[PDB]
């Protein structure tokens, strides 16, 4: 608390105003008394903070340290610049000051609304989420019946293209008798339809990977890793191969094809996969991977991969 | 510990039909029968009620401990315990139960496993986490001559020897790995190896014991199919450092050619293949 | 506000502006003409009381500074420690005979002593003049940058239309071919509305049309990778990669494929199929590119890459590789 | 010679005495037995005994004072203190040591055995009793082969020649017993010099020879470096372990006359396996691909014998 | 402290130093001074009666070379001595237990070129005149050079590999900036006059060279030879798109020079993913032109792509 | 500290070091000394009546050895010993609780190359005899190391490796600038002026001599042998395009001395980004040709190309 309530000051201080507003998803601050935020519609709407205090290096620097503090970190103009944390609420702040900002002056913010809302899969459709798809009732079976089956999908796409949305709903398919344990850095997944489960949250000294292994440790039905970002992938692949009841996540791809290239290379990146050759990996999430949806920059599905 | 142990879970560690015992920092106990179900218990009226923690009870059982910032928030710690299952079915009650049944050669896997494992053959039984793949092992030790002399490596006591007097069991946790006991193994003189479990380095180690041309052994994994149990193999095995200059492929195929055979169970604690060695 | 952003600012400031003058001083000492002189790029000391100075029109024009204290052992090496001493690094003629650092304002100098030069009285400088002249497009067209293209209007119309749609494009050429000046030009192409990101080790690039946009810089600790990993965290639509020099390569690969909306981005290389290769070659130059094969990266190049503009040694388009 | 081992002859005595004692006070009339390989105690009032025919023999010793926690716990010390060890109940449970005579012993204490009253305590007892290479064949040693005139000519002929052979199998196969046997065919001129960690080697048939000894510091890639410098004709390698295995390597094509060892391994191609996964575990060669190590040696092995679990020979591998 | 050398290395080797077409003075601690001539041929020296020459007298210069560059020079920890002679030229020197006893001293000076061969020397020598395109080779080698095109020169030690490139320097625009990475200056600059000459030897590897000299803005590169690993930093550099670049290597045919490039890059960590083919191809597409000189330093190939 | 040496030596060895044509003393702790003639016929000696070999006498050789090259010699953490003689030869001293047991000491002690037989000798002792193409070889010796040609001479220890590789010196043209390197002072210049011995040992490394090698602007350069990190060194050496190279290592086949070759090169340093097979075809591809001696004084091998 100690470590937090002056946190929760300076972010409404700053970003009060901002954080209110309805079906945004990104506020950002460019060092130059102008506030940027990204609604959903996907247009920038700019934010004249030239006659605001709060947005005084000092005031500014004031959240800065109020950021890292708070997650045990530090930032500075010297060997800590760039800085990931949280706010209060969990929504996370990226921080970049000089020198690796252009000047003595500039000091950049940046911060992603998590999305906190949960639409019925049954919304989806009405929406024509599968409408581009030749086959747009095959796959909706698809994913209804290879979901409760316990089958391995990933949802991917582009930055802001519901990937995450979408896996909320496409939850309810699950057998509610379902063990579930999450995996995320930020709470934004929700169990709507299963009763027993746990949210794991990695972040600090504890990473993705720490939680998969102790997920694997909790006797879970079902996994949901919010997504794959790096070294975390190789662990997935164990997962993937210790025969697992069935997992769901996100990346971000551009396609099927892309998908498992990119699995290839997070996973790569562990140490442990030092000896596993490339095509190695590839074919063997190719070989395990189930199904995969690809969504488009237009919250549409343009990629229904299976088998 | 025996008090805190006692004080949380004493009334869980008793129950009736259980594997997995689970909080998750939110007044509720969570149990897993070997039924297959989980049982939910409120605790809401219990005051008994590096932040990531692998242990064990006063007992050997495995504890599994995060505390925040892992867990989800600043009221709420994570414990989990690997609660064992103490009986030794009679192989014949697999058979009864339907345990090959799946299977399109029934009578011949039978035979094999019976047979392979009197001869001395380098069998593995894999599946998911409550597969009853340690349930199942345990029951096919009758096969294996009670003139052998068995060494088990287990972090927990599940192994029975009902069928064998000489034996020695090994237990790792702690500074002690299960690579130590199974070094200590090899200088033990034993005809029969059997690994409970293999899980991270050690699969290296338990590589080269294949092929230091040894009686037979006998071990389990979590895979979902004879060739997953071999990639996971080699993966596990790589992580070893002597394993640094070692292919992938080769590591794989090294497996793929000692291995005799792989029985995979499903989530319904059925066999749904019966691997044997053919290279 | 002022009043406090300079209070704040302060004694920073001046902490700052102390441990310059030695160099600021130094530097103005030896190439203060030099330093002065218009349409450079390159200005050379051979240890040799010769000053070179490279004009873009791609002529050297040679200055004798005999006559000049300024270019003593002493006041020379003075210099040259005053540059290593900027970058907390340090230059003498044993194990640090070769230097890289850079000037007050950023300009890049390369510094090399004996015995790596030819003699004790032999002590080389080059300095790199960074790209400091905008160019609107246009300006491109007069003067014929497209002309030796047999496809004139095609390629224009690939340039205007495929970086307004978001393609990958790449501008490579040798050292002092324009490369930056280009696609600096070629930016007005990008929808004003885009959220535009950089990465680049010298503040060249200039935003004449876009307000939404953040400038990072690397050197020191914090390599272009580091940028470049944050850039992803903070939401861009377009990211514009100064120059693709060693191990970010790979970094920057993952990013083509991580669908992401546009990217622009230099490098050295003599032709569309160089800069493939050389792309191939810097990436596997990173850690995590340990198992991926070379013709795997190559490939997977080749598939990303919208278009390539090779310039040649004239400031002239040779090549506008597409598809 | 005496007034010149009495300061060691000394210290050696007031530390070995100890364990004599307590060793023939559990295991005395054990280790009297004869055609035994191994004696074991898994800390339950039975003592069992490995024959050379293959069969355990159990023994009650629940009357026994001497197999009690103090008297075990007093010998197991013994056993460490012997070889400037320790063994207790925390961070040294295990423990690898040897009896005064040699033979190595292998004792395991709680928490690493099932609980407190448990005590695990294994002897390796070394072979020792050379056939006539001749034995061999009258037993049908050769039995199992295809070409059992052939091999037979192969390892006499090769041998003598200095030729490469690696002797494997199972813990005890008799592969020791068997390269013991085949040094008859080594020219009696040649000088000789074996290293092992146990003295089972005999040298029946020539005069000029050395034996090196490894364990504590002096490791088995010691005894080889040194090997080298003692101008060697025949190398007599008694196993490979671990490391050494990349030195033996090296040895191999630091070309010279001919090289005898043995090995765990169930087959020529597991022999070869192995032997690169021993060799990938030293340092230097931290930049030798894999499959260069076991091409290496497949290039330079001449023959290699392997021996089934009835000391059979069921594989004649040669350079083919 | 650099006039205590200036006379003791006038007082021992004033007139060998003073000998025209020389490369090389060696005294292997035996009364006998040896130069090597241009020509190649070694001719040897009595000083005998020459007190210069004895053991105090020597011992002396040695540690004036040692202390010339800050160094020590003894019969212990250092034994072994490289430096150089007041106006730069190097020297070896090696004493006892290195060198066979106590009465013997070692030392060796290394002169640098200075002369370069007019190419057309080498037209009027018919070094050409085995080639069937004679006429044709001559045109590609002085237009190519001119163009900028990568041409690499080979043959077997002492085939004038050097002495051929130099001399085809000319034909380098005068205009260019030269770069050149040498771990002993041969190369002489007749023709240009904005250049820099790089060398490397001990903890400075030609890598490192050729590093620094990609930051130096040169249009022309010049690599003196290639041995091992530079190799593949060489090959990135073809790559990068560069002007032109000139170097050696010791091979005995455009095929073999390949095969050999190949092998001396797969050397080279960062070549640790790519494959041979990869390699070979690579330079077979990016090399020129190649000039293989045989043992009568006579052009016996004239590869051209 | 040499003097006290000098005399438990000839006090132990000293009529055994005197006899003419042996290769190698040992004492196996056992009363009995045996020497290796080169006939390769072992001759056993029964000093059972000398006080010089007693556990005191002999442990004072020991340290006298160990003290020698400022080493120690004990029965605990330095049992083993390696060190030389005097006059340079090298001995190996084991003591308990390597050797068998309490009263075991073992020494051995190799008798370096002293005498040099003209190559003819070797064609009338039918050393090419073995050989298919015995006239063929014999050429190729002849006129490659003429030409300048890089040959390895291998075999086992006391298989005549350096006698021979001294012999085939003739054949280098007397004009050559040869630079040996050698531990001990084996090899012999009956056919060249022009020449300066290196030797190593203690803080000096041969690695060290041949780097000083290539300072010194050698014609031929003479490896005595190649035995572990300095064979990377000799691998840069025959890349960097040079006249010829001879040297000597033990192996037991033309490519047994490859493998052999790449092995001791991974163990320098500079060698942690090279790949095995990077190496071992580095080296086939420079080295000319490979001699193997066969345990009986003669070639049993002689790969080419």
């Amino acid at each position: 608390e100690a470590a937090l309530n002056p946190l929760r000051h300076a972010t409404e201080e700053l970003f009060g105003d901002f954080l209110k507003m309805e079906n945004i998803t990104e506020i950002c601050y460019n060092g130059n008394k102008v506030v940027w935020v990204l609604k959903n519609n996907g247009e920038w709407q700019p934010f004249d903070v030239r006659d605001r205090k709060a947005f005084s290096l000092s005031r500014l620097m004031h959240f800065a340290r109020c950021c890292a503090s708070f997650k045990k970190k530090t930032i500075d103009n010297y060997e800590n610049p760039i800085l990931s944390s949280n706010l209060a609420n969990g929504e996370r702040v990226q921080i970049v000051l000089s020198p690796v900002t252009v000047n003595d002056e500039t000091i950049s913010i940046s911060i992603r609304i998590p999305s906190k809302t949960t639409y019925p899969h049954s919304f989806f459709e009405e929406q024509g989420f599968y409408n581009l798809l030749d086959n747009k009732e095959q796959a909706i079976s698809a994913i209804k019946d290879g979901i409760a089956i316990g089958k391995n999908v990933i949802v991917c796409g582009g930055t802001g293209s519901g990937k995450t949305t979408y896996i909320k709903s496409i939850m309810e398919f699950i057998p509610k008798e379902e063990r579930i344990i999450s995996i995320e850095d930020t709470e934004e997944i929700v169990f709507k339809h299963h009763k027993n489960y746990t949210q794991l949250f990695f972040g600090g000294n504890i990473t993705s990977a720490d939680c998969l292994k102790s997920c694997l440790r909790m006797r879970p039905d079902r996994i949901i890793l919010g997504e794959l970002r790096s070294s975390e992938a190789y662990d997935f692949y164990n997962v993937l191969c210790s025969g697992h009841k069935g997992t769901l996540t996100t990346l971000h791809a551009g396609s099927s094809e892309e998908a498992f290239i990119r699995l290839a290379n997070m996973s790569s990146s562990n140490s442990a996969a030092r000896n596993i050759k490339f095509e190695s990996l590839i074919e063997g999430f190719k070989d395990l991977i189930d199904m995969i949806v690809h969504i488009n920059h237009h919250k549409q599905c343009d990629e229904f991969y299976i088998k």
